[PDB]
């Protein structure tokens, strides 16, 4: 699909069998999701945002569906303003910028 | 053009007679640039995200040249870690997300 940017590029995603709203964010290297229960062990990770660096939990090979496209990859969990679908997954669903 | 997301989507921009590297960011509502001098009047504003909030100066009707496309809009100036081209200007150059 083609998504314009007159409004926030928010889509519905599915993780752990639950539907959630998330932002397609080309400015984010990673995918950051609000606090939730994910399977497996996690590793520590520092990500730097507009206001500085924070600590998040990194879960690898997590199954996640984006606007109908299934992806399997790294998902970070921590204090985020909104669910962020970053480049690591956008690339997986073949998302590109065009103008 | 079509830009992949394997790596940060950085482009060169010309703003206020200065050349700068900036990030095409679909997750950003606003355009935020590192400290620089800009014409016209301005007002304070607080913006926040992953690292929390930072205070910036809002300048309106600022012209920015991005990859050959001229765009006019509000530009925020402050202590941002990376120069950000947000949706307010991405729309003006006809930039869309595609997959
Ligand atoms: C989440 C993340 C990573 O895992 C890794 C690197 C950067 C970010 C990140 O937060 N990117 C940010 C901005 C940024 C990029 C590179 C360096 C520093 C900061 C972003 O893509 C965005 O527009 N976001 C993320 S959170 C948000 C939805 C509020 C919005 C935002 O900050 N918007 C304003 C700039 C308008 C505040």
């Amino acid at each position: 699909p083609q998504i314009t940017l007159w409004k926030r590029p928010l889509v519905t995603i599915k993780i752990g069998g639950q539907l959630k709203e998330a932002l397609l964010d080309t400015g984010a290297d990673d995918t950051v999701i609000e606090e939730m229960s994910l399977p497996g062990r996690w590793k520590p990770k520092m990500i730097g945002g507009i206001g500085g660096f924070i600590k998040v939990r990194q879960y690898d090979q997590i199954i996640i569906e984006i606007c109908g496209h299934k992806a399997i990859g790294t998902v970070l969990v921590g204090p985020t303003p909104v669910n962020i679908i970053g480049r690591n997954l956008l690339t997986q669903i073949g998302c590109t910028l065009n103008f």
